[PDB]
């Protein structure tokens, strides 16, 4: 009776319990989805006749600050593959230390940066350290839920798509791996995914470590997996990604990719008797600073819709019923009904009113106190991870005459720059868009930028971003020192309350929500006809960013466990660019909550 | 501040506070839907803008037996009334004691027949004491709920077409008013409802009372007026039952009233500044032996969806957006978003299983002890007000030939009666439809008939309706002595468990609903395919009566209330006439759970 899972290489497969075994898995994130509805998606996963998932462990989901670790409630990582276990569920667990992921940073806190020139994916010492230690935080966590130990872990990733990285270290690889090895232990299986091309496993691949790849419906099947068995003769093929659908970006349409033709994919997948999971099966949410970004930049929106097989809410797609289908050729599903697309309730317009900017507001936005610089410092210099910063200065000179703000040493703003002097918005700044922009005020005016984190690179080389002013900030190429910084504590602000381009301002409104209705509060979607850009907060929740005037995405996910019926709802924008409640149409100051998202 | 309501005879209408008033408002049955729900649909109520609601209170419903009386919870009258003042509703009082309403034996109690030759709604010093009892315990209830008192009763029902009972007692009407006035105070507002002909009114009216009519969509309402106003020639005009739909009938096709035609009537009779109350607005649920009968007998089923503004689901329906529509001509409508149609899940096919007959079962069904007379005993005479009943004699004669079960001394077998011989069922028996049956067996062997209570009439004359054998049985006209009659505890034996027709039996099966899934369970409906008729209990919580085979009624209501996840779900199908369930395929022996309705 006991639990034997290992590698068959002989048989091209995996034994478990000495018998020929092979996964059908999805991928569900655990962190873009809140804990209140994990079972139901999980349901869903065993509804669908998944038997594993594979997951990602994001470090700076666990780890904000340098030893500082959040483990409880919606932090409760161990809770969530224990809720797994009970529902018949596999794991494949990949804890990086970088997802990728579209996700902040690869998963790396930013307080790694503190070190200027230090190297992240490499032999940096400091960076092997850091890791060894989260390594030994989280790992000893996961133990007792490895399959040998009782529990649902059956493989391991150490990394991904690591041959698309600069370094191309193999030290790095067998550093890593020792430390699995010895956390962990021997028994674990531990493995790799890449891009399904030799040149990606070259620099991905390690002795000692199961090499997987990756790809989707554009990959020529037979090819990719010749690649991988020539790095791996013997032994199931599995690909640990195989996109279902495509990550967005702002502006950029929204990515679509036919159902039957995934559908068609699988089945052709599945007939090789090979290992697949399907990325992603639910995409969730990206929560107020969780996205990531590529290189030439540009950030993901809010939605991880994903087009999965379960959409942004978690509602049963046509894809979902194909998928599900298409698996059912080749394992028994389980009986039952499925668990149901959610309700959705429009709550409709819900007004606002202007609150204050964060400039008036810094005080009670920092009440620690600010820093101050000699030159600019950046989000992580200014020990801020995310949110946004203030740069304050005064102008040395008089500019009675439209000045340009213009170039810095290397071009160094990033990656959006709200400009103002003494609260009279000037506009816009940001990289590869506008760098140039006039300005006007008096000699020994105070100059506020409002600087915002968009998303720390979660993909390619540059990792080394620095999120703001690095360089010596330069007007008409004139130096600017004697600088105030401002880190925001925008979530325990909005927790307590105190309790033509419009300035960055907070507008605060209030719904109410009857009690007494079995069926009420209902997930929703937030819409923002005639805004431009912000941070939206429910009950102190940051759902995240909105950019209906950008798109594609215009509806932004609201799940039903933040609304509180008797006790009013207090919904908080900050508005960055452009709110309707300048003028005496209060009507236009409104949002709204819609029951269908719009996202394309 | 005082609050001041009585009608204002000057200028027609009611005055409250001073002000002119009219009211607009609709039939909700507390009853005929769980309390978990009530507060969904009078909020419902209110966001369509009704200002009141018109209800009836069922005797029967709290004094099941004489002297017992059950207030609390599901039972909680009073704070039902109290809920829907604080939803800012006022509220019409129709106490009855007769409110026909298709509902059981006009709501007064079965025990009121163990006098044989009793006469209801008369001057019957035994039905005028009870009555008085009745009144003494249920109005001093009602009196801090009164307008005057603080509450949200503004006026109080006496009767229900009286018009149309034959007594045409002014006595009774005259007693019953006093005992109000004298329970009540004299501040209240007494009004009567009748059917919009004058004949009615003659019988129905009296002084010191306001007098009131009802008609729907096929009545000239200036004549229905005109007809009111020659009773009441002074005062607001008043229809206190404009059908917005009509009852069914099992068998006969259900009724359906245009949505746009109903609209139609109700903004003429808006337009005459009248008083109208839309019955039902809700219709709700038809429960275990809570429905009524016409004459010629025909029980109305489960189903009370009334083609009702709200579906019995409590769905919104093209209906309620056209009614809240016209009603916002002459009210503005409550702010804010209407709470939404339920969600629906479907749960699918659930096996069952045959337990055992009733007759195998009386002990445990009748745990007290069985009955015994000489001749047979009616349903109230076996004290038993609702279920079904079984009759045991001895066979008096040889019946190797089939030999005919024929009349009764004045065919008074009601309503319905399975009939077998030591286990070996031979068939239905049913007034008006069958009343002849060839039988066979040996002489001695034992007769069981088992009789249902179909329904006591709630509407005409033929209110002494004994349910079952009241005079002495006979088969070819041979008489039958020495009965052994067993009243059925099938409520309290559902929610212990001992813890070719197929003879009446009951087949129990359970399902599973997963726990932590935020919208499970859901609101569902229960269909029997291939079942014949019976009755249906899910966790000791009895749905009522099905019958597909005959409709057209198909499905039945289930609220979410009575599911428990974790905990198994136990349904028990009481069947009378067929199950899929002898032969070797239990694919067949299964009942569904459906998320649309299908009622016609
Ligand atoms: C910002 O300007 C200061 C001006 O002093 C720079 O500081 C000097 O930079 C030169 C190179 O440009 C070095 O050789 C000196 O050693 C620096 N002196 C000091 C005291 O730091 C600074 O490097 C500039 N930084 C940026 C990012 O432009
Ligand atoms: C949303 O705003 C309402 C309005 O103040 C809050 O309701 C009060 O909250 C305070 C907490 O600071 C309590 O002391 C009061 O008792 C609450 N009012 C009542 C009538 O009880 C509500 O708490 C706010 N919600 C959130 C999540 O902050
Ligand atoms: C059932 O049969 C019995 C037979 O005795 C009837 O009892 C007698 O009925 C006659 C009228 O038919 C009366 O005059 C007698 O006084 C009754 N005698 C007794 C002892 O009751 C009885 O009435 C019959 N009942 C029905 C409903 O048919
Ligand atoms: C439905 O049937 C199940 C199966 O027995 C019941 O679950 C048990 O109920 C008894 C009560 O007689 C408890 O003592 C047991 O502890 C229950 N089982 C477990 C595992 O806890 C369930 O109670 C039944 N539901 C209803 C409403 O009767
Ligand atoms: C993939 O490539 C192999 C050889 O390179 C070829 O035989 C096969 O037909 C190709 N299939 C597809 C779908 O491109
Ligand atoms: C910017 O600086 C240059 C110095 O060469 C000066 O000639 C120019 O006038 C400045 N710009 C403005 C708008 O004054
Ligand atoms: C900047 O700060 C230094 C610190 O002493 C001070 O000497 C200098 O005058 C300041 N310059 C301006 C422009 O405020
Ligand atoms: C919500 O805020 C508005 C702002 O004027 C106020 O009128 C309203 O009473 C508030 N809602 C509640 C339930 O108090
Ligand atoms: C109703 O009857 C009155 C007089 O009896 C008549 O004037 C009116 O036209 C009738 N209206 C309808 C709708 O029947
Ligand atoms: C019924 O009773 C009559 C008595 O007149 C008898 O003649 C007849 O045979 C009986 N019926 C049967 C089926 O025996
Ligand atoms: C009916 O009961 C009486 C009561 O004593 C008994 O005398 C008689 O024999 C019984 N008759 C039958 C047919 O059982
Ligand atoms: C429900 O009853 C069936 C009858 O065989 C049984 O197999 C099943 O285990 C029961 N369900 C649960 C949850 O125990």
């Amino acid at each position: 009776t006991q639990r034997t899972f290992k590698l068959d290489y002989s048989r091209d497969r995996f034994l478990k319990d000495g018998q020929p075994f092979r996964y059908i898995s999805g991928s569900i994130h655990y962190f873009r989805i809140p804990r209140f509805y994990w079972e139901d998606r999980l349901l869903k996963m065993k509804m669908a006749g998944l038997n594993a998932i594979q997951m990602y462990v994001p470090w700076n989901f666990h780890e904000p600050q340098p030893g500082q670790y959040e483990f409880s409630g919606d932090r409760d990582v161990e809770h969530f593959i224990q809720l797994a276990h009970e529902l018949g569920l596999l794991v494949i667990l990949r804890p990086g230390p970088y997802i990728c992921a579209e996700w902040d940073m690869g998963g790396l806190p930013a307080w790694l940066l503190e070190k200027q020139s230090i190297v992240l994916r490499s032999s940096d010492p400091d960076y092997l350290v850091a890791v060894d230690k989260w390594l030994a935080v989280l790992l000893p966590k996961m133990k007792p839920l490895l399959y040998q130990n009782g529990g649902p872990i059956i493989t391991v990733q150490v990394e991904n798509e690591y041959g698309s990285y600069f370094a191309c270290d193999y030290d790095y690889l067998r550093f890593l791996v020792h430390r699995f090895r010895y956390h962990l232990g021997n028994d674990v299986i531990l493995f790799t995914t890449d891009g399904a091309s030799e040149k990606m496993l070259k620099c991905g691949t390690l002795q000692d470590l199961y090499a997987t790849v990756d790809f989707g419906t554009g990959n020529n099947i037979t090819q990719a997996f010749l690649v991988q068995r020539k790095f791996e003769p013997k032994g199931p093929l599995i690909n640990s990604e195989f996109y279902t659908g495509w990550l967005d970006h702002w502006g950029k349409p929204h990515s679509t990719v036919k159902t039957k033709t995934l559908a068609t994919s699988l089945y052709n997948l599945l007939a090789r008797g090979a290992n697949v999971n399907l990325y992603m099966f639910i995409g969730g949410t990206n929560f107020a600073y969780w996205n990531g970004a590529n290189t030439p930049y540009e950030p993901q929106p809010t939605s991880y819709d994903y087009d999965a097989p379960l959409s942004e809410a978690g509602d049963l797609t046509k894809k979902y019923f194909a998928l599900r289908e298409v698996i059912q050729m080749f394992k028994e599903v389980p009986e039952g009904p499925i668990p149901p697309s959610t309700p959705k309730f429009a709550y409709g317009k819900v007004a606002l009113r202007k609150f204050k900017t964060v400039a008036e507001a810094l005080g009670i936005l920092c009440p620690n106190g600010p820093v101050k610089s000699l030159y600019p410092l950046t989000f992580t210099q200014v020990k801020q991870y995310f949110g946004y910063v203030l740069y304050r200065t005064t102008l040395p000179q008089d500019c009675s005459n439209p000045k340009p703000i213009f170039s810095s040493p290397f071009n160094g703003v990033r990656d959006r720059a709200y400009v103002s002097v003494d609260g009279v918005p000037q506009g816009i700044l940001d990289r590869n868009l506008m760098t140039a922009l006039n300005i006007q005020g008096k000699a020994g005016a105070t100059l506020d930028i409002l600087v915002e984190n968009m998303g720390r690179v979660n993909y390619g080389r540059f990792i080394n971003d620095f999120k703001g002013l690095i360089s010596n900030m330069t007007i008409n190429s004139t130096v600017l020192t004697n600088w105030t910084v401002f880190p925001l504590d925008t979530e325990a602000m909005v927790r307590n309350h105190l309790w033509d381009l419009i300035l960055p301002t907070f507008y605060v409104g209030n719904f109410s929500i009857p009690s007494g209705i079995p069926d009420l509060p209902q997930d929703t979607f937030i819409q923002f006809p005639g805004w431009s850009k912000g941070q939206v907060w429910i009950n102190g929740f940051n759902l995240g960013r909105y950019w209906p005037t950008m798109g594609p995405q215009k509806t932004l996910f609201v799940p039903r466990n933040i609304l509180t019926t008797s006790a009013p709802n207090n919904i908080t924008v900050l508005e960055l660019e452009f709110a309707p409640c300048s003028e005496g149409t209060p009507e236009l100051c409104t949002v709204e909550f819609v029951d269908t998202p719009v996202i394309s």
